């Protein structure tokens, strides 16, 4: 269900593995800083938040550097979908490998291609929302387009127009914006860090409709950002500089984490400790995501607690994942789920039944088809 083949040269192979492993080390920092927040009430600390954000930036920067020539991998498959085909058909093409990395757990396909065994569970995720120093959809689009030049490598260097004032970046290139995208921007103006599930719920749309595809010719927030970003000239000089500085920046972040953690823990959070206890860190990080997911399902979607916990556990604490799953499939993992509950969390199911008058079975058949298609 996750697959990719590396097809470049020996030299490129070493380049890709080095990039990937640095990305892993950066993401480990994202995890470890979150871990400290959750383990220690007193840490739950402004310079710790800043460390976390810096690790988010570096993880994104390394991710932008995957498959620089956009030809180093083939047969990229993510949750059973052929991403080679998907990306080739996009007006702007690009790297199927980097495209995969932006999907939750997409790293699995790339880790396999590169035969990464240097570190246990060598994850790279680039889907931070609430604590992302950049507007989150923009951040994901920079990664997709390999914009090592545009991705900041330090929190102090993040331009307001890539965050709170993101509208200025949109306005500068005078791209077309459709009605749906305008509705989405209205919500982002209130809070640029609004989760995509919440934008969808508030607009009465599916998450898929909110996002669209990561190409200018689609429609949705990914589409609008893509339309903007492809107009921004590549800055090789700044790219080179980010690449030169980031390895050192990453080491410094670890040293700072170590020193900061001493104010809260008996045993300092060293890089060594983090690697050795990576499983425990991932366990805690996941259980929190589950709790948060279940609470959202109860408080925003009117789903009973036990049902909510069941779905949260079965689906990686991802609302977006639950929201796109066929009723019969949700019902198979959580038997107590009601149709009304499923219609609440899956807007596509609700629409197909309510507006098109389809049976749940017919709706499920289509929902399953939509799973393979970006933007519906």
């Amino acid at each position: 269900v996750y697959d990719a083949e590396f097809v470049g040269s020996e030299r490129e192979f070493e380049e890709e593995r080095e990039t990937f492993l640095k990305g892993v080390k950066a993401y480990d920092g994202v995890l470890a800083t979150r871990y400290l927040m959750e383990r220690s009430s007193s840490a739950k600390d402004e310079e710790l938040l800043e460390l976390h954000q810096n690790f988010i930036l570096l993880t994104g920067s390394y991710a932008c550097s995957i498959d620089p020539t956009e030809d180093r991998y083939q047969n990229v498959i993510v949750r059973g979908v052929n991403f080679d085909e998907r990306v080739q058909r996009l007006s702007t093409g690009g790297s199927p490998a980097r495209y995969a990395i932006v999907y939750r757990r997409g790293w699995r396909a790339i880790a396999k291609a590169l035969d990464i065994d240097e570190e246990d569970v060598p994850a790279i995720e680039v889907r931070a929302v609430k604590r992302n120093p950049l507007q989150p959809a923009l951040y994901r689009i920079l990664v997709r387009y390999g914009r090592v030049d545009l991705m900041p490598v330090t929190v102090d260097e993040v331009p307001p127009e890539m965050a709170g004032e993101f509208e200025r970046l949109i306005e500068r290139y005078d791209v077309p914006i459709d009605e749906k995208e305008e509705r989405i921007l209205e919500i982002l103006r209130e809070n640029p860090w609004t989760p995509h599930d919440e934008i969808a719920r508030r607009l009465g749309l599916s998450v898929s409709e909110v996002e669209g595809e990561k190409d200018p010719e689609s429609s949705g927030i990914y589409s609008l950002w893509s339309r903007v970003v492809v107009n921004i000239e590549y800055d090789e000089r700044t790219a080179k500089r980010h690449v030169k500085r980031r390895d050192r920046l990453l080491e410094e972040l670890y040293e700072h984490l170590e020193e900061l953690s001493e104010r809260y823990l008996r045993h300092p959070l060293t890089r060594r400790w983090i690697v050795e206890h990576k499983r425990d860190i991932m366990r805690r990080y996941l259980e929190q995501r589950i709790v948060e997911c279940a609470l959202k399902l109860q408080d925003r979607y009117g789903i009973r607690e036990d049902v909510a916990l069941c779905l949260a556990r079965a689906f990686d604490g991802s609302i977006s994942m639950i929201a796109t799953t066929p009723y019969r499939t949700l019902k198979d993992v959580c038997p107590d789920l009601t149709l009304e509950e499923a219609k609440s969390v899956n807007r596509t199911l609700a629409t197909l039944i309510d507006e098109h008058g389809l049976s749940p079975d017919a709706a499920d058949e289509l929902i399953e088809h939509f799973e393979s298609i970006a933007g519906i």
